[PDB]
């Protein structure tokens, strides 16, 4: 029984854990706290890039964006390296997904445009995909329970499913998004750690205060059967400085993989 295993992990890591895997041909949906709200953290950057791709011709990826000192307000491993030259939209998408770059995400939000520095248009994009649940309210750089900047494992899984496996994006734009997630550098110790090496994993991570650790993935079996895996967690019991625990997500993913293999 998965629910007992998930509950066991919650006690181990003094955590709240949310899990959703959408149903397939032969597997029922896996769900644990799947309709509870958890902070997006950086996981919004995957649908954000989808929004930017959708909104523009593909050659918009070549548009150079300039930025300066006061735009670097959050963890931005790539954008800090290129502040003196600027970065193209394509480079920003790359950084936002593969390095979870905060500045890159803010600039992409600004590119999408509109009220709240792009957060309203980003939320509008999710609504267009039938997601009435998620909301983005602020930029990089939220107390536990607060509904601002939250999604649910259920909602974000269905969004990722449409983006990667469905037809939310035309194939050419879909492949750009899928490739960036495939080449992600931040996810080795999360969902990836729970699935055997002969399963393909693409993902976008999220990490925050109050022990927040997320990962959203699409995985493929050795025979090419895809599954969407959304795992979210926080550790409110440790306060603001509670350490995020990647191992919680690795273990949750291992339990899921055991059911799907
Ligand atoms: C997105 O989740 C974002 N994280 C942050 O910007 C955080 N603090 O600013 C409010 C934060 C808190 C703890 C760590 O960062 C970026 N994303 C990610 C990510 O995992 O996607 C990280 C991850 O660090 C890892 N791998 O442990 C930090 S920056």
């Amino acid at each position: 029984d998965l629910a007992d295993r998930f509950a066991e992990l919650e006690r181990r890591y003094d955590a709240r854990l949310g899990v959703y895997v959408p149903a397939t041909g032969t597997t029922a949906a896996i769900e644990y706290r799947a309709d509870e709200r958890f902070a997006f953290c950086s996981t919004f950057k995957a649908p954000l890039v989808a929004a930017v791709l959708h909104q523009n011709p593909l050659t918009h990826l070549d548009k150079l964006i300039t930025y300066t000192s006061d735009d670097i307000r959050s963890i931005s491993p790539v954008a800090q390296q290129h502040v003196q030259t600027g970065m193209t939209i394509g480079q920003l998408c790359d950084a936002a997904i593969r390095y979870s770059d905060g500045t890159a995400a803010n600039l992409l939000l600004a590119d999408l445009g509109g009220p709240g520095g792009g957060t309203a248009a980003f939320t509008g994009y999710l609504r267009s995909l039938g997601d009435t649940v998620s909301r983005l309210d602020a930029e990089a750089p939220d107390p536990p329970g607060d509904e601002r900047d939250t999604t649910t494992p259920h909602a974000i899984a269905l969004v990722l499913q449409q983006l990667v496996l469905g037809n939310a994006l035309p194939p050419d734009k879909r492949a750009l998004l899928t490739d960036w997630m495939a080449r992600n550098t931040t996810g080795a110790k999360r969902i990836r750690a729970g699935f055997p090496a002969d399963w393909k994993v693409i993902d976008k991570t999220g990490t925050g205060d109050y022990g927040r650790a997320n990962d959203i993935a699409v995985v493929w079996s050795p025979t090419g059967v895809p599954y969407v895996v959304a795992v979210m967690s926080d550790r409110a019991g440790g306060g603001y400085d509670a350490e995020p625990r990647e191992a919680l997500l690795a273990e949750a993913a291992t339990c899921v993989a055991g059911v799907l293999a």
